């Protein structure tokens, strides 16, 4: 699991994308449930500037 790094903009384009919709704005930019992500490469494959990168 990683988080959404701070490369995140609040652009919405990941949440629904997650097949466990493990995403939502959390801190300021966009969140994990990282306990319930799982490594699949959804979400990073989809960012934009490939913000799901850790904490
Ligand atoms: S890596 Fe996969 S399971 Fe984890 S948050 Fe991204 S899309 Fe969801
Ligand atoms: S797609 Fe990328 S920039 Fe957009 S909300 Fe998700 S992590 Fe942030």
């Amino acid at each position: 699991a990683y988080k959404i790094a701070d490369s995140c903009v609040s652009c919405g384009a990941c949440a629904s994308e997650c097949p466990v919709n493990a995403i939502s704005q959390g801190d300021s930019i966009f969140v994990i449930d990282a306990d319930t992500c799982i490594d699949c490469g959804n979400c990073a494959n989809v960012c934009p500037v490939g913000a799901p990168v850790q904490e």
